Order: C-alpha cells, then structure tokens, then sequence
C-alpha cells in the first residue's frame, strides 16, 4: 500500500504510456487519473515528491524527484498538464523496461546526491504507478529494471514497505491483464494490478491503495472517499450524544453541537461499528438560547443562539474512525484550503460559500451521508420565506426574520434531504480539495421525515419541508470566547 504517515518521505513516480496502442484520448484519461492521484496524495499534508514520466519507445522525464518543484503540488500538476502525447510520435513502440529503468536512474541520482548512508535517503518510501495497457513489446523484460530497483532500495523483509509498484489500465482500451499482474508488486492481502473503466472507478480504487492507519495526529477534515468504506470512516468527526442528538469533534477533546439538545458521547472507534463511549467534563451552552423566548408573542419555538460545546472527560485518540472536522476561520482550515497566509474569516466564507446554491451534507441517524443545497443571497430569501406558511408554530409572524434570522443557513428545497429530530446538532459540512469543513450545524426545520426510513412530504403538504442550520460564520465571537486556546483562529 502507499503509506500516508508523518515519519519519512514518499516519492511517487507516475509513468504514463504514450505508445501507439494508447490513443490520444486514452492518454487524456491517463492524465486525468494521474492528476486525481496527485490531488489526493497532496490532501494529507504529508511529505511527498512526485515524478512524472511519459513513455513509449523511450521515457521522457517531465518532473524528477531531484527537483524541488516535485514537492510543490502546483508545479507537479502543471508538468502533468504540459504532457503531450505527440512528444513520442517518432518512437511509438512500448518499452516498459526503459520507463522503469528511468525510475532506477532517478533513484541512483538521488541516492548519490543525498548519500546512501543518510536518513534523508533511507527514510524515503517509493511508490511507482504505471498507467498503461500493459502491452510492452520492446526493450526486454521489465523484471530486470524491477530487480535493479529492489537492489538499490535494499528491499528485504524488513523493508518491504519501502517499495510498491502498481500497474493500472484505466479507460476503454484493450489491456493485457497478465502483464499488469506481472508488473505489480506481489504482497499478501493486497492487489497491485487493476483494470478500470474510468477515472471515477480509479478514485474508488485509489482510496483502497492508501494506508492511512498510522495517521494519528489531529489533522482536521480528513476522511475516506470510498463507497466501500464504513459510514464512520467516511465522516470520522461524527459523534452521537445521549443526554438523542448528533455533534462534531472539533479537537481531540471538544465536541460542537446544538444547545436545544440539552450524559454520554459516542465517538468513532476503529475496533467496532459501535464506537466508544466518552463522559463529559464540561458543557458550555450559549446563554442566548431560549426556545420559548418568543412564545408569549406567537412564535412558539425560536432557535437563535442554538449552539453548545462539550468538553470530553478524556482526550480521544485520533484514527481512521475519530478525527476533528475542519472549522472555517482557523489556520488549519486555511492550510487545508491552500489559501494565502493573511486570509480573514470573510475570505474563508467567500472561499466556501461563493455560489447561490452550494452542495453540502449532513449525516443521518443511521450514519449515511445525505445531500442538501445551501441557498445564499437572493436564493436564501426565497428559501426562508416559506416559514410564512407555518401558521401553527408561528401564529404571530410579522416578518420572516423574526424566526429565520441571519444566524441561519437555509436548505430543503426541491430534492434536498431534510434532517430528522435526532440528527440535530450534527455538522452541516462541505468537501473541498478532498477535505471536510463544517459551515453550520443542524438546528430546526418545518418537516421531520422520520416522525433507515424517511418519508417525503406530499408536494401539496403546506408548508413544504425547509431546514435552518446555525451558520458558523455568524457565531465567531462565541466560538472564539470558548475555543481561543483550543483552536488557532485566524
Ligand atoms: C405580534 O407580533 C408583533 C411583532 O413583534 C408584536 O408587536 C410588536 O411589539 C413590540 C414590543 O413587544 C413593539 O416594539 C413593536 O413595535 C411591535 N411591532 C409591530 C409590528 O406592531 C405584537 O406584540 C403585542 O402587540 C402590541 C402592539 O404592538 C405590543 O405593544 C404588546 O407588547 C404585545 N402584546 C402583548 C401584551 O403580548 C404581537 N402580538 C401579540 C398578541 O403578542
Ligand atoms: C478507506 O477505508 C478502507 C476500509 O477500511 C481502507 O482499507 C483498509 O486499509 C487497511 C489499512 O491498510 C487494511 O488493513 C489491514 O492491515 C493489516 C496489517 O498491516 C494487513 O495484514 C491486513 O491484510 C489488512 N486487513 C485485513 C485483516 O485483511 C484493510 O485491509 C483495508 N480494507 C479494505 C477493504 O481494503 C482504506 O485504506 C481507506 N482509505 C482512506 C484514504 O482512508
Ligand atoms: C519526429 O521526427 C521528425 C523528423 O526527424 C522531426 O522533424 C520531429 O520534430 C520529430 N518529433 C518530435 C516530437 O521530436
Ligand atoms: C440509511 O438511511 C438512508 C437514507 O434513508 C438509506 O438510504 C439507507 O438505506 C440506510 N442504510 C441502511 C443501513 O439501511
Ligand atoms: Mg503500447
């Protein structure tokens, strides 16, 4: 597997077959797949260098791991996009040996430059990925180059983790499965050769090529993108609160949730679907919250300041099953988003919520990730306005803003899912650059589909479903009052 961890360094070498048996359109699919793998690899904030080599009769090195630009995601993707298939027009045979020997030469050059005996050289783990149809037909057996690489890298039983070779035929093309299998590593309990229809399928397989099991620091907003992973692996910030409500881990000891929920907190755990129970040291409930604040004047429930923090009695161990989500307006989120150093909270709100309709998610009672569209600007006004049909909860509503204040994000239109009562307090979040950011938390709505089964409202069912989520960008003074020494705010 390709290991994602803090200690050491990862060199990834991407070998793209530009031989005649691969059409220009196939090659574009190779470039698309390579770009995704680069984007994903850079999402973990680990120490990684990427080489890019295209090959047919002879290899062409577009990016070397000796070059400092190989550690810069933008330079890497650019060398990739600047890769032309026609640069191999006069040698269109398939010399897989020579492509692999190009990697060998690079390894030789690097070892020389760093020193065989140094930890700078010995700490590097090497992952080679060939995108090819596996139809080598010149240059001799690739095994010679494989064996040279195993030798220079001193791959023994103790150093088996220092080398992985993958051969992947992605696209509609005709592939020789036997050569792919022969090229790939042979490791017990793992596969190193794949035949995949498209980049979409590659994205799924790549998640299973990565071993993130030893990434146990507090890195935020990291999850699993595989449809085959567990719910908790997909959303490891997710917690259940038994006072039922949901919440989000925002550090290794603090949980963000809704005030209206108010004990045990159930946190992800790699050892069972059942999670791990935590007790609470301290709860901090917003003093503004009073659900009956407006009751005497005909707004029977009011959710202004619906926010709470829980400090757990012990620290959570970070794992594939338990991690903080990223909060906007922090330095950690700024880095995840790859934005300028001096960015402000306003900049993060612009970064994340720029469109009039922003695809977002919340987590269901059963752990499933569900979809919503947050409506911004003019569409926020139309989204929120339908509360004026809710005459039973709001018999005395003179202005929409008496119940749907600027503290709330809005969703629930068209084909959106709508949170259930027990989903309250859970994160409303978005994915950007393969990282997850909490922009709000589930507070209230006009329709409870659960009042694994959710009912849709009838199209006639006045008022229609509509959902209102405390907006984290509107709660900064309170969050900062309480978490100033927990998180690193911009
Ligand atoms: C219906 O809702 C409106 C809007 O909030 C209330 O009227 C508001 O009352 C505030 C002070 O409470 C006042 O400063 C606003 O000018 C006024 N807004 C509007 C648009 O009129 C109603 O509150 C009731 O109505 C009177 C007349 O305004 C208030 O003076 C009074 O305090 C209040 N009645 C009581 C004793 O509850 C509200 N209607 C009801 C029946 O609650
Ligand atoms: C998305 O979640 C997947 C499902 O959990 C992850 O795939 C799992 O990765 C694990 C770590 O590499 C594998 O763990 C085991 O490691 C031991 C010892 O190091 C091996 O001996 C075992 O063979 C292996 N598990 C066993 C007992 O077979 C899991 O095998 C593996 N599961 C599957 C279905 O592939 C993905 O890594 C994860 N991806 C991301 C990006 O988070
Ligand atoms: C292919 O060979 C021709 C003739 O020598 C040459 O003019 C052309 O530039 C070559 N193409 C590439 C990509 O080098
Ligand atoms: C979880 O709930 C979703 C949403 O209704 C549903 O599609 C899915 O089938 C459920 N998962 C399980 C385990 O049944
Ligand atoms: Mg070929």
């Amino acid at each position: 597997k390709i290991q994602i961890q803090r200690s050491g360094h990862l060199n990834l070498y991407l070998l793209l077959d530009a031989s005649q048996s691969v059409s220009e359109n196939d090659f574009l699919i190779f470039k698309e797949s390579a770009s995704l793998m680069v984007d994903r690899i850079f999402s973990f904030e680990i120490n990684v260098s990427v080489a890019i080599i295209t090959f047919a009769s002879e290899p062409k090195v577009l990016m070397s791991v000796l070059n400092d630009n190989s550690r810069d995601m933008t330079e890497v993707i650019s060398s990739l996009e600047n890769a032309n298939y026609k640069d191999h027009e006069n040698g269109t045979g398939t010399n897989t040996y020579a492509a692999l020997n190009s990697v060998y030469l690079m390894m030789n050059n690097q070892m020389r430059l760093l020193g065989m005996e140094t930890m700078a050289w010995q700490e590097i783990r090497h992952a080679i990925i060939l995108l090819t149809d596996g139809k080598s037909n010149m240059g001799g057996s690739p095994k010679t180059a494989v064996d040279h690489i195993r030798e220079i890298l001193n791959i023994n039983q103790k150093r088996n983790d220092y080398l992985d070779i993958y051969a992947i035929g992605v696209g509609k093309l005709d592939v020789d499965w036997r050569e792919l299998n022969e090229l790939g590593s042979k490791k017990d309990g793992e596969r190193h050769a794949f035949i995949l229809q498209d980049t979409k399928a590659l994205h799924q397989v790549f998640e299973h090529m990565l071993d993130v099991s030893k990434l146990t620091d507090t890195i935020c907003g990291v999850g699993n993108m595989s449809a085959n992973a567990s719910d908790q692996e997909r959303t490891p910030w997710h917690v259940t609160i038994k006072p039922t409500c949901r919440g989000a881990l925002i550090s290794d000891q603090w949980v963000l949730t809704a005030a209206h929920c108010f004990w045990r907190v159930n946190v992800g755990d790699p050892k069972s679907q059942w999670g791990k129970e935590f007790l609470i040291e301290k709860a901090v409930i917003s003093p503004g919250f009073d659900v009956f604040a407006k009751k005497n004047q005909g707004i029977l429930e009011f959710y202004g300041d619906d926010i709470a923090l829980l400090k757990l009695a012990q620290k959570v161990k970070m794992s594939t099953h338990a991690r903080p989500i990223c909060l906007p307006c922090t330095m950690e989120a700024n880095l995840a988003l790859r934005r300028p150093q001096g960015s402000t909270c306003r900049d993060h709100e612009n970064e994340l919520l720029n469109k009039q309709s922003v695809p977002a998610h919340f987590v269901a009672l059963n752990g499933s990730k569900l979809n919503i569209n947050l409506k911004m600007g003019v569409e926020w006004t139309s989204c929120a306005e339908v509360v004026s049909q809710e005459k039973t909860m709001f018999p005395n509503l003179t202005d929409v803003r008496e119940v749907v204040t600027d503290q709330f994000l809005c969703s629930g239109t068209q084909e959106d899912e709508s949170p259930c009562k027990g989903e309250s307090g859970g994160a409303v979040f978005l994915e950007r650059r393969f990282r997850f950011f909490q922009v709000g938390l589930v507070s209230w709505g006009l329709y409870n589909p659960c009042l694994n089964s959710r009912k849709r409202a009838p199209r006639s069912k006045v008022p229609p479903p509509r959902d209102f989520h405390i907006n984290l960008f509107r709660m900064q003074p309170w969050l900062r009052q309480h978490l100033g020494d927990v998180l690193n705010f911009l």
